[PDB]
């Protein structure tokens, strides 16, 4: 089978995890998607000449059992850590996501990309510099996106795949 990349989108409720995933998979912006729904989506794509499958888990937070959370973190190869540029709390939550994923996988080298969503809004509480400062400390890429206009979306997911490749080659 073609190579499959298991990607996990995490982040506080309302940041745009679902909008981002649906924009990537289906090429349209969904204004309203039930915040409590969590599912996986698939799309066959070509990244740097490689035909591959993206298998993406659109997370929604607490699970029936915490074991389910741990299971998808061990299963996931790469993680989009999403905050919204007008939601400071969501940006502060990144610390917890970074920590928890590393903790569950028991690894210091987990492919991640920092994603600042809703870049189409002039309303902003989190400056680019402040997110760059965090990304720098993590040694991971940072990309500002808009699920609304699609700006940065392919870049976000494709960069995460490229981070997975760099991890695999070690
Ligand atoms: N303006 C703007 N709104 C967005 C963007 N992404 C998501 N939203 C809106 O933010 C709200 C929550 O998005 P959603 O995908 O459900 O967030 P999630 O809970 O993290 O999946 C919805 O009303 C979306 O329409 C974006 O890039 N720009
Ligand atoms: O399916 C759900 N949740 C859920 C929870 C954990 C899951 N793990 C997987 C396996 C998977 C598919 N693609 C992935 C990419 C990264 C990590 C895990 C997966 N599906 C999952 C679906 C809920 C229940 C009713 C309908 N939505
Ligand atoms: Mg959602």
């Amino acid at each position: 089978g073609m190579t499959e990349y298991k990607l996990v989108v995490v982040g506080a409720v309302g940041v745009g995890k679902s909008a981002l995933t649906i924009q990537l998979i289906q090429n349209h912006f969904v204004d309203e998607y039930d915040p409590t729904i969590e599912d996986s989506y698939r799309k066959q794509v070509v990244i740097d000449g490689e035909t591959c499958l993206l298998d993406i888990l659109d997370t929604a937070g607490q699970e029936e059992y915490s074991a389910m959370r741990d299971q998808y973190m061990r299963t996931g190869e790469g993680f989009l850590c999403v905050f919204a540029i007008n939601n400071t709390k969501s940006f502060e939550d990144i610390h917890h996501y970074r920590e928890q994923i590393k903790r569950v996988k028991d690894s210091e080298d987990v492919p991640m990309v920092l994603v600042g969503n809703k870049s189409d809004l002039p309303s902003r509480t989190v400056d680019t510099k402040q997110a760059q400062d965090l990304a720098r400390s993590y040694g991971i890429p940072f990309i500002e996106t808009s699920a609304k206009t699609r700006q940065g979306v392919d870049d976000a997911f494709y960069t995460l795949v490229r981070e997975i490749r760099k991890h695999k080659e070690k």
